[PDB]
């Protein structure tokens, strides 16, 4: 979370850099422990017939968060990606924090962030609903419609192409605000009932299964590493289905 040793960071899109710093700052003083990814993955790169893909993975856990994954990536010289998920411990019933930012030479093309539900009714907990409403409706000029698998995302999900610096900063601040709410809610949460824990586990399984339908991510991985590698990475590293 000291992103000071990151080889990628100095070379990434400025909005990505600010988000990475914001996420690292959110996590820095938590009761962190390492979370070992499959094969204790950290840095990885690959190429097949086209551009090289370079990826840095950082991953932690706390008693409330099963797995806190920050991924940074670059395809060739110019396509930059930040991926982050905080997977909740089902025992505590917290939503899933996620964000995905994709940028090229033309600027940021996609910025997505959410606190996604795990309840069977597909609603966020009452406390989240309240705190999120209090932020107000952000104005963004270029909204994007989620794909069908994106039914997993809350009504507060952002999915935009930022139109200018003001919007980039507004999006980053909204992600900061989501993280602030999420970290606070995490400390007022108690272990839930076995039936409730099971419900929340299912919500997290479903989230991962749906995220795996994102062909935009899959194609980037496949072009650099191939089908089998990409399937392993999506299903075991990015969106692992708990059980
Ligand atoms: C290896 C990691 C990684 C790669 C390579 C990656 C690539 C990536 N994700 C994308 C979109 C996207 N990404 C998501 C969302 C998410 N994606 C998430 O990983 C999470 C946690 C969310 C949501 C919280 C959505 C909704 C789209 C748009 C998909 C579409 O347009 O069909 C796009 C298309 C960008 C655009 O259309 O402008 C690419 C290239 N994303 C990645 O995370
Ligand atoms: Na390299």
């Amino acid at each position: 979370l000291s992103l000071t040793n990151s080889s990628l960071m100095p070379t990434l899109n400025p909005m990505i850099q600010q988000l990475a710093l914001a996420i690292a700052a959110s996590w820095q003083s938590l009761p962190l422990k390492p979370y070992q990814l499959p094969e204790d993955l950290g840095y990885v790169e690959g190429r097949l017939e086209g551009e090289k893909l370079v990826i840095e993975n950082r991953c932690y856990q706390t008693p409330q968060f099963r797995k806190m994954h920050l991924e940074l990536a670059k395809v060739g010289k110019g396509l930059d990606i930040l991926h982050c998920v905080m997977f909740p411990e089902p025992l505590y019933g917290l939503p899933l924090f996620g964000c995905d930012i994709v940028a090229g030479p033309g600027g940021v093309s996609a910025a997505i962030a959410d606190l996604s539900p795990t309840q069977s009714d597909r609603q966020l907990p009452a406390a989240y609903q309240k705190s999120l409403a209090e932020l107000g409706q952000p104005e963004f000029e270029q909204q994007r419609e989620l794909p069908p698998w994106g039914e997993i995302f809350s009504e507060y999900c952002l999915f935009i192409r930022p139109s200018n610096v003001t919007e980039e900063e507004r999006f980053v601040q909204r992600v900061v605000d989501f993280l602030q709410i999420h970290c606070h809610q995490s400390i007022v949460a108690e272990p839930l009932s076995e039936a409730q824990t099971l419900e929340h586990r299912q919500g997290q399984i479903h989230y991962c299964q749906q995220q795996q339908k994102n062909d935009k991510t899959r194609r980037v991985l496949e072009k650099a590493f191939g089908e089998a590698w990409a399937e392993r990475y999506m299903s075991q590293v990015l969106f692992d289905v708990i059980q």
